[PDB]
């Protein structure tokens, strides 16, 4: 029944260095003989993710609710896999999750926050979210849009699982900070928890 692996999500704006730091953490975990799967959302695992790619390339004109639900569906299609890995003691490091879903739809597309949160209710909750904080300053690439998304990400800032990381600092120092925070996580197995608990 118990979750044995740890689940770490990285969030942040498009440029914030999510993928660099997530890659570095994976490498650190592996170097230490911790088994780990590196995942990212959205992905192209099935046809759901293929439609999402066409959206982001602005090749289709999909409505805001339709795309929002495809992003959430792409997370749901991964829950079996993520549950099974964590049950086995394999850690999961994931680049973006439901927090992106809410921040981008509610920030960029002006969808109601609660409506945006609902379809991700019940997803596995991560142990920690590292939010790679880079203030936006001078699809979605316009700084005003980035600022809207930045503002909505603040909806999560007060939560205990949410770890703000100043991602303007040196790559090595960011990595050391993330390793420092990972070493604080409880080592013992625990019950699975779920969004938005
Ligand atoms: C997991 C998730 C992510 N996002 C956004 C949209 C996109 O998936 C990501 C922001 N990064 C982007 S838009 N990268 C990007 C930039 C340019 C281009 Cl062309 C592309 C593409 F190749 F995918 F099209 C991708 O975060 C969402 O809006 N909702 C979600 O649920």
């Amino acid at each position: 029944d118990k979750k044995k692996g740890k689940f770490i999500v990285f969030e942040g704006l498009d440029r914030s260095g999510k993928s660099t730091q997530s890659k570095l953490l994976v490498e650190y975990l592996k170097n230490n003989n911790v088994e780990v799967k590196h995942l990212y959302f959205p992905n192209r695992e099935t046809g759901i993710g293929q439609i999402i790619s066409k959206y982001l390339k602005m090749e289709n004109s999909m409505s805001n609710e339709t795309i929002h639900l495809l992003f959430s569906a792409n997370r749901w299609e991964h829950m079996n896999e993520i549950k099974s890995l964590l049950l086995k003691g394999i850690w999961v490091v994931c680049d973006r999750y439901a927090y992106s879903g809410v921040a981008y739809s509610s920030g960029a597309l002006n969808l109601n926050k609660t409506w945006c949160m609902n379809p991700d209710q019940g997803l596995i909750k991560p142990d920690v979210v590292f939010y790679l904080n880079v203030p936006p300053n001078y699809i979605y690439e316009k700084v005003e849009t980035q600022k809207k998304i930045y503002e909505t990400y603040k909806h999560f800032a007060h939560e205990d699982y949410w770890i703000n990381i100043d991602a303007t600092r040196k790559i090595e120092d960011i990595h050391n900070d993330i390793v420092k925070e990972v070493t604080k996580i409880k080592v013992e197995p625990e019950e699975f928890n779920f969004l938005w608990s």
